């Protein structure tokens, strides 16, 4: 019966971890734009939102709106940021936004831990890493790569992150970081998220063709697990990995050909005439060692389609 913060509390990810926050007897503090805004009514209707759900409105880069939810908490989910390559609204959103959080909770008073939401962007994007080398932890993205291809996404979670870690040493906050790779699975929230867009430009004929490219993919639900899980976890420190396996577009597109033939989705490559792109390795052995058993690819991707139908996303 402890009390958290959940910002951006009605995202894709987010909404998945209130559900599992709320069942297990937390009270949960949900940052929101605002709190009576259709957006959320998606959140009113879990079993102990009524009881344990209250929705703040603050925006991340008001400072004492922050504290305003922060205060009062003996833990903080900072899943809330911009998604996007526009670095304007981006980078220095998300890293101000970002060292607001872990000050507010570094400033008064409860807090235990925080878990802050970094990305795969902040691991992989590094062309200077080499083929055979397991991607874990400890690998972090080329900035310089970032911003000569204008991956300001990648770019802004990196310096984001970072900022945490500089942020929480300097006021001696606990933080532990969870990076999710592509996000992928059942939707709660109405609206079509960024990851659910590169799945759903398959089965709308959106695309013609797919890339000569390789992505790591998650459930959605394997992710909400995750920061629950690296929370509770007294001896939990460091980042955290959150995949469950690498695939190629092709292999993507194969799947659900494979369950869905009545969709236009994409057979032919982009490329075709230079070799392939294989997967490379990753481990994701430190959320596993805290017994987390990942939900298959291809049994999330068919619970994504059907959830979409569901939702009239698709026909
Ligand atoms: N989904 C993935 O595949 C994936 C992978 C790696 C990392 N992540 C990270 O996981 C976290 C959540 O991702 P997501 O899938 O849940 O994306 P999302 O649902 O589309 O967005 C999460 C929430 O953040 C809110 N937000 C953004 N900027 C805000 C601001 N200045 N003030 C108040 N609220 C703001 C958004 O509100 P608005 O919609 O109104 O802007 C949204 O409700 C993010 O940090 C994301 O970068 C996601």
């Amino acid at each position: 019966g402890q009390t958290v913060c959940v910002t951006g509390a009605a995202g894709y990810i987010a909404s998945w971890l209130v559900k599992m926050l709320l069942e297990k007897g937390y009270t949960v503090k949900g940052t929101v734009r605002n709190p009576d805004d259709p957006k959320n009514a998606h959140l009113k209707a879990l079993d102990g939102a009524a009881e344990r759900l209250i929705l703040c409105k603050a925006d991340l880069l008001d400072y004492d709106a922050i504290c305003r939810a922060v205060q009062g908490c003996q833990g903080v989910f900072h899943t809330a940021s911009p998604v996007t390559d526009d670095p304007e609204q981006m980078v220095e959103p998300a890293v101000r936004g970002t060292e607001y959080v872990i000050n507010a909770a570094a400033e008064a008073g409860t807090v235990r831990r925080v878990v802050f939401t970094s990305s795969i962007g902040a691991v992989t994007m590094d062309p200077s890493r080499g083929p055979d080398v397991v991607v874990d932890e400890s690998c972090w993205s080329d900035l310089e790569f970032c911003k000569k291809t204008r991956n300001w996404y990648c770019y802004g979670k990196a310096v984001a992150e970072q900022a945490a870690w500089d942020a929480a040493r300097q006021r001696g906050v606990d933080l532990v970081v969870v990076n999710p790779v592509l996000v992928v699975g059942p939707l709660l929230q109405p609206t079509v998220n960024a990851s659910i867009a590169h799945v759903l430009k398959y089965l709308d004929g959106s695309a013609r063709t797919f890339a000569n490219a390789v992505q790591a993919y998650v459930d959605v639900r394997d992710v909400a697990d995750a920061h629950l899980r690296v929370f509770e976890s007294p001896a939990a420190s460091g980042r955290y990995l959150c995949a469950e396996r690498v695939l190629h577009r092709e292999d993507v597109v194969r799947i659900l050909a494979k369950l869905f033939p009545e969709y236009p989705v994409p057979t032919r490559c982009s490329d075709e005439v230079n070799p392939r792109k294989q997967p490379y390795k990753f481990s994701n052995q430190k959320l596993r060692d805290l017994g987390l058993e990942f939900r298959p690819v291809s049994q999330s991707l068919y619970d994504t389609v059907k959830n979409l139908q569901e939702k009239g996303h698709l026909p």
